């Protein structure tokens, strides 16, 4: 199995980003959706509502935030702090247009992140608004998780 944590400030869209990825098409403490992807074991997404048993055995993290909302960028460092040397940089950050883009647009439709977070691959994300093909980053993320393990031997 592979367990990928979905963390992010409240109302950011981490639930909305989740069911799209797990195939199926308001807040809640935790919602684990099951799906499986095959290219070239199981994939379970743990949408956390905006913990220490949650962080356990975690293999990757997807941060989701609203780029219109001020201070969100530094709120991820806590989700980075808490759920985190648990993860390495396998993390993914979604600059998620939940609203018609006003501020995100332009020279950072993915705004500047903290130094620890930057250097983690970032994407412009939204289901209706301008976005990046982030199902591909997911597929590519799942593949990068499994391969590492028995590669070491
Ligand atoms: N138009 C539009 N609205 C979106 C989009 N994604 C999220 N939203 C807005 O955000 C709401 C859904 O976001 P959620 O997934 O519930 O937010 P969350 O990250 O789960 O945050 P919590 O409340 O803590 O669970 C909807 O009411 C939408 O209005 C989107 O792609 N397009
Ligand atoms: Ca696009
Ligand atoms: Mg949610």
């Amino acid at each position: 199995l592979v367990k990928i944590l979905v963390l992010g400030p409240s109302k950011s869209g981490k639930s909305t980003v989740t069911n799209f990825l797990a195939g199926t098409r308001e807040t809640n403490p935790l919602r684990v959706l099951e799906v499986e992807i095959a290219l070239d074991a199981v994939v379970q997404l743990w949408d956390v509502g905006g913990w220490p048993a949650i962080a356990s055995n975690a293999d990757g993290i997807i941060y989701v935030f609203n780029p219109e909302v001020k201070g969100s960028e530094k709120e991820l460092l806590l989700w980075y702090k808490n759920f985190a040397r648990v993860t390495d940089g396998h993390s993914l950050i979604f600059s998620h247009h939940s609203s018609l883009p006003e501020f995100a647009v332009g020279d950072n439709a993915i705004p500047p992140m903290p130094k620890q977070l930057q250097g983690i691959r970032a994407l412009e994300t939204s289901l209706d608004y301008q976005s990046d093909n982030f199902k591909e980053a997911f597929d590519a993320l799942v593949e990068q998780i499994i391969a590492s393990r028995l590669a070491a031997e």
